[PDB]
């Protein structure tokens, strides 16, 4: 797998060379490159940004900054991601079906976001998706898509989940579930799942 | 405010030393610590995983090491947050309500999480949080503890969007909403309305 990350912060992308990520990258499955959005701009103050039409707080990355950079990375194979607040939902479905891509570019915007017409140019030779990792404000999508490449990279490198315990026994006058010392199989697994259905309602009752 | 971030990765919250949350914590508005957790363990090893009780895959946080870490961070004004994905969802309302507090603890989980019995312990003398960044898997806690401190940091500084655009008018036959170049606020904040109710009715309906 290849993927392209496009931002103004190439720094904010370093914990993907580390842990999990680092491994998958270093063992050649994933081709890993961070590029800064400035390179592709011909103006002595290497602008990305500019005021919105029809006012509005903040600014909004040009589209021919983007499209230029685009033009340069992306193929008809490729599938460009968009991070934005303005997405659909980020799922585990999503992260399974984008271990089966040969291509991901990730396009993180700062200030208000980015330009629509550049998603709109783009759809026109290659596959485009806006997702949003959750119902939160960032300060821009480098941080989203961190989290994205990490869900998608530990599925290449291979209810809520209930309580897990080690040593010791006791700990502060707290004891094991005596059920995870009995050796039985079944109702080892029976507790969990008990445990696992009640902490999903209490917690996240749309699961079930 | 004052947060502390316990993990086995100190390298993977680099990106809160640049940008946004970079900017505040110079400023003095917040006071940033990240802790190696292996610095509390007594062992030669520096062992902070051990087998899971009742059997199951991967290892366990240990009670102990998390235990000693939090003894000497956390007071009882200390709100500790554990990244989990068994957690209750993280929202816009819980980054503007962390902003009320004066001490954040974040206790970050690798492996298969932290053995149960910390954040009980915890509860005895401090409030609890334990929260998930979105229905999807991610090796460990950081990158969601990233997220979790831009979102709060963002607010101490200072329906879904609707499309955004800037110069030029025309670009690669793509025009910029008429309405936009009108100059009658009413109208434009009139269609913004109209765009964002539509795109939060094709992507996120649950919003409306
Ligand atoms: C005083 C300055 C003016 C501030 C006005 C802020 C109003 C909100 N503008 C919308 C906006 C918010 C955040 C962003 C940056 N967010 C992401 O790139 C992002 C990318 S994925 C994602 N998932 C959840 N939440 C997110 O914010 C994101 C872009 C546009
Ligand atoms: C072959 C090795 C065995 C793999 C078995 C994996 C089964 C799933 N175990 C549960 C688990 C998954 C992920 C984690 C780490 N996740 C976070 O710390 C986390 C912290 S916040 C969050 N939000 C959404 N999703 C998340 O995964 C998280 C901890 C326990």
């Amino acid at each position: 797998m290849r993927i392209d990350i496009v931002t103004i912060f190439p720094a904010c992308l370093d914990p993907l060379r580390q842990s999990l990520p680092g491994k998958a990258i270093e063992s050649g499955l994933v081709d890993l490159n961070v590029h800064d959005l400035r390179r592709w701009t011909h103006d002595v103050h290497h602008s990305v940004d500019d005021a919105p039409y029809g006012g509005g707080p903040g600014m909004v990355m040009k589209a021919p900054v983007w499209g230029e950079a685009l033009d340069e990375i992306c193929s008809s194979e490729t599938l460009l991601i968009v991070p934005t607040p303005a997405g659909v939902l980020f799922t585990q479905a999503t992260a399974q079906r984008w271990t089966t891509e040969s291509h991901l570019v990730f396009a993180c915007g700062r200030y208000e976001g980015i330009d629509q017409r550049v998603v709109q140019d783009a759809a026109r030779r290659m596959r485009v998706e806006e997702v949003s990792i959750g119902d939160y404000v960032l300060p821009g999508g480098e941080s989203a898509a961190v989290v994205m490449v990490e869900a998608v990279l530990r599925l290449l490198a291979g209810l809520l989940e209930g309580p897990s315990y080690t040593r010791p026994a006791s700990w502060r006058g707290l004891d094991v579930p005596e059920v995870l010392l009995s050796g039985d199989h079944a109702r080892i697994a029976a507790w969990r799942r008990e445990v696992s259905l009640q902490r999903t309602r209490e917690r996240r009752p749309d699961l079930s």
